[PDB]
Parts: C-alpha cells; structure tokens; sequence
C-alpha cells in the first residue's frame, strides 16, 4: 500500500496524479 500500486503498467495511478489542469502559459509569466 502507498504510491506504489505493484502493477507493470497502473492505470488508475495515472488517472489520479494529474496535474494537466494547471496553466503553464499563465504560470510562466505571473
């Protein structure tokens, strides 16, 4: 249990560390 899902390739894992919804453009000039 933790981080690590034991799987060769975790999917749900992925789903859950997403951080797509940040805005790069506008964090890289604010």
């Amino acid at each position: 249990n933790g981080a690590i899902c034991w799987g060769p390739c975790p999917t749900a894992f992925r789903q859950i560390g997403n951080c797509g919804r940040f805005r790069v453009r506008c964090c890289r000039i604010r």
